[PDB]
């Protein structure tokens, strides 16, 4: 006798045992110019509320703004969906912030890291259709959503019509979802030009978000296909779309 069930052997793999959770930025700087693993990188979301000032002054500072900005997109061009979603993560927490401190999306000024949301955005989700999709989403409902904003934003522009399409769909499902916090800052950057309902949704997942929640869904939507998916094929794509996670040059940290 044992049960075999109380054991959560669909959770994979554990390098870091759960730990429960509770001014200067030159190590902030210092990470992006390195690949490291994520929790090098790592801070909270209270850090670096307290670090907002500092961290401003460094993102909008004009020295090296090209290079750092040139570099972030070189990596999440060459970056699988570890390193993406990873990119998307700092800077989802970090609009957030500036925010919170009476900033806002305005395109004149340069900020490092939103001056790349757009384009993390698109690189994740034309990572993302290496996944065989088919495979993960199941439903049929919600792979054709998900499959269509992958298309719309994968291929050219269109992020527009990505936005509005997902500002009229009912995000319950967790794919879903997913993608649209991926769009919540390309979203907010094109808020004059999106639906009214799109307007509404970004808003509100920008406010809503707390800083695990991407690599989270993320996590939970692959592991929990694979306790059930044995196909081979869709294994073997799945691993392909997210590469080292230690490949991420150009992130300053990682949000907790
Ligand atoms: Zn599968």
């Amino acid at each position: 006798r044992f049960d075999d069930s109380i054991i959560p052997r669909h959770h994979g793999a554990c390098f870091n045992v759960f730990i429960p959770a509770p001014r200067d930025i030159t190590a902030l700087i210092r990470a992006g110019g390195k690949d490291d693993e994520l929790i090098n990188k790592k801070i909270s979301a209270k850090k670096i509320d307290h670090l907002h000032r500092q961290m401003l002054s460094f993102v909008t500072s004009r020295h090296n703004q090209a290079y750092w900005v040139s570099c972030r997109r070189e990596t999440a061009a060459a970056g699988g969906l570890q390193t993406l979603g990873a990119f998307v993560e700092e800077q989802m927490t970090w609009a957030q912030t500036v925010v919170r401190h009476g900033g806002w999306f305005d395109e004149k000024d340069i900020d490092i890291i939103l001056d790349t949301a757009i384009f993390v955005c698109n690189a994740f989700v034309t990572r993302f259709r290496l996944l065989h999709l088919s495979c993960v989403f199941d439903k049929q409902s919600e792979l054709a959503l998900i499959k269509q904003v992958a298309y719309l934003v994968a291929m050219g522009n269109r992020l527009v019509e990505a936005c509005n399409l997902l500002g009229e769909v009912k995000l319950n499902f967790r794919g879903g979802l997913l993608l649209a916090f991926v769009l919540t800052i390309p979203g907010m950057q094109s808020r004059r030009s999106i639906s009214a309902r799109g307007q509404e949704l970004f808003r509100t997942l920008l406010e809503y978000y707390r800083p695990g929640d991407v690599m989270g869904l993320l996590n939970v939507i692959v592991m929990e296909h694979h306790s059930l998916c044995r196909n081979s094929e869709c294994a073997a794509a799945t691993r392909a779309a997210m590469g080292s996670a230690k490949f991420n040059k150009g992130l300053f940290f990682y949000p907790l």
